[PDB]
């Protein structure tokens, strides 16, 4: 079975998306972005 | 798009670094090694 999880990742590390891009700051991380993960257990 | 090996329980997720290769005789019930297809935006 597959799990679809919205993630906050930089291509290497990865975390669950909790709204990291929902900031009032003028700045943001260069390498990190919001993405969708299709997770398949091996 | 990238294909990452991850350590996750279906809710929280981390990059897989061999978290399941421990000396303990116990393991987390819900966590497992998985393949994650990451699609930007």
């Amino acid at each position: 079975k597959e799990i679809i999880l919205t993630v906050w990742t930089n291509g290497n590390a990865i975390r669950k998306y909790t709204g990291q891009d929902k900031t009032i700051s003028k700045y943001k991380l260069k390498d990190w972005y919001k993405a969708t993960a299709v997770i398949t257990k091996e």
